[PDB]
């Protein structure tokens, strides 16, 4: 019993992180058997990024310019090459750390873990969800860039995030591990406008079971509703449509609850229209949108 | 920017997580040098723990009954001793893994990570604090009993807390890690009587600074209180009394944002009497006591 936001144990993450200094900049990288990869950003200075030419710029770099450090350890760049908007460097060493691991885009609305690291060292290990617009709301000051997302299935971390920068209101954003930014965003010091955000209804449908399950049932009603009807409310409120393929991913928990999907949606449509009237669930006074359905039956269940 | 209930980099405790069995009880061990430590519960059945006499039970246990295995590893026991409410299985090989390491005994609104293990495999990881009555709000389920609480300064893992059981209030109660339990609590399937609980009112002021650091400055009036009008008002609320111990460790946030900490009181005060009127501080609707005043400055300046 209990449910709290609970991030991936960050020991794999840890053993991979490594910093990365060209010239005057210092930034996280993330060490994979013999290739480093970081934020191409790493070579700029603070002059270059108010539009910076990364072709031009990565030119008048050698492999003797990347400086990069496992904390006591020196690795030997051997190669270097810019893929979307991250560098990875070849290294003469294979990282013996390496663990299984793969590179996956997620999915808006999907949930990770994220490692913060300062000049490659790992400071705290936090759990977020990657807005449908595409930013997170993490907790990164300068220095942290290069500190990177992930998930763990069995023993196989899927790295999913690679943090770039802060927009002007706080928010944040990266890319994958091929270097593709999540949203519009370019890696460059220019205002730009994250997309309207929503809030993520299948997960916070997943957290209202997850209450039931802990005993948090206040909200239940004797309601039930439609997916037209409800859509109707989640517009009202921008939360995203719930889907056939959202109700199909709810699956397991109304099994577990007993609690069809569509009444579970009522609920939520009561405390849409109604607020929480001055209480709590799961030790929130706001409905949760950051656990997913496979989050709740994973934390529910005891999953290693 | 951003601020996040960040947990420490559990890499270090990942190492030393440890599976014990005895009889037909498996739990969690922690492996530190030459010796596992767990909950002796570990020894009972289910029938034992109605009201177990523990020297009874150990007395008809010998080395060999108890199983140590670290994933693949199976370590040799060669001696056992209990200590308070924890046992001590003395192993033929010191865990190469062994952080350095404290056992401390945290007070009760101190916070720490917990890293939730299930047959010695880690889980999750998650910050909380320990309750003003000795208890925590975890997440645990059967088979996380000797998941360890930490924290984590420069190399050094301070651990201060070892789950042993789940109230039937659905909170969590354990040792530090001489097996002294937090609070009245004893190790029995007994329904126990938790204190009153009150709100970290310290750790509430230093959110409100976090909050204030990060933009989130909605709350800040033109009013300032005393010691003993504030004092007034968390008494009427359930809040801890503020003393000056509390005032001089918000030294550092008050210094860094200019906002006096009787100031922030007020804040503080007209939050209690009026609520947040459908607004949001740092995303939370509610008023956050999980993060103390040295989790905000190590935060907020990136501390590795
Ligand atoms: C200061 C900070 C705080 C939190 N997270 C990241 C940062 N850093 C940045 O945003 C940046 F200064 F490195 C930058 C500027 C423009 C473009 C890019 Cl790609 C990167
Ligand atoms: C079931 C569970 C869920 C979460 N956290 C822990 C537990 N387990 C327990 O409470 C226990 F069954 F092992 C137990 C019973 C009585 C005394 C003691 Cl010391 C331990």
């Amino acid at each position: 019993s209990g449910f709290r936001k609970m991030a991936f144990p960050s020991g794999k993450v840890e053993g991979c992180m490594v910093q990365v200094t060209c010239g005057t900049t210092t930034l996280n990288g993330l060490w994979l058997d013999d290739v480093v990869y970081c934020p191409r950003h790493v070579i700029c200075t603070s002059e270059d990024m108010l539009n910076p030419n990364y072709e031009d710029l990565l030119i008048r770099k050698s492999n003797h310019n990347f400086l990069v450090q496992a904390g006591n350890v020196q690795l030997r760049v051997i190669g270097h090459s810019m893929q979307n908007c991250v560098l990875k460097l070849k290294v003469d060493t294979a990282n013996p750390k390496t663990p299984k691991y793969k590179f996956v885009r997620i999915q808006p609305g999907q949930t990770f873990s994220v490692l913060a690291c300062y000049n490659g060292s790992p400071s705290g290990v936090y759990q977020c969800a990657m807005r449908p617009n595409f930013t997170i709301k993490g907790s990164f000051l300068n220095g942290s860039c290069g500190s990177v997302g992930f998930n763990i299935d069995y023993d196989c971390v899927s790295f999913c995030y690679m943090h770039h920068m802060e927009l002007p209101t706080g928010v944040h954003a990266g890319t994958d591990l091929e270097g593709n930014f999540y949203g519009p965003f370019v890696d460059r010091q220019t205002a730009q406008a994250a997309g309207t955000d929503t809030t993520i209804t299948v997960n916070v449908l997943a957290w209202l079971y997850a209450a039931v399950i802990n005993g948090d049932r206040w909200f239940l009603n004797r309601f039930t509703t439609t997916l037209n009807d409800f859509n109707l409310v989640a517009m009202k409120y921008n939360y995203e449509p719930l889907t056939q393929d959202h109700v199909d991913i709810l699956g397991p928990l109304s099994a577990q609850t007993g609690i069809a999907v569509l009444d579970m949606c009522a609920s939520l449509k009561e405390l849409l229209q109604n607020g929480m009237n001055g209480r709590t669930i799961l030790g929130s006074a706001l409905l949760e949108d950051e656990f997913t359905p496979f989050d709740v039956v994973r934390q529910c269940s005891g999953v290693t």
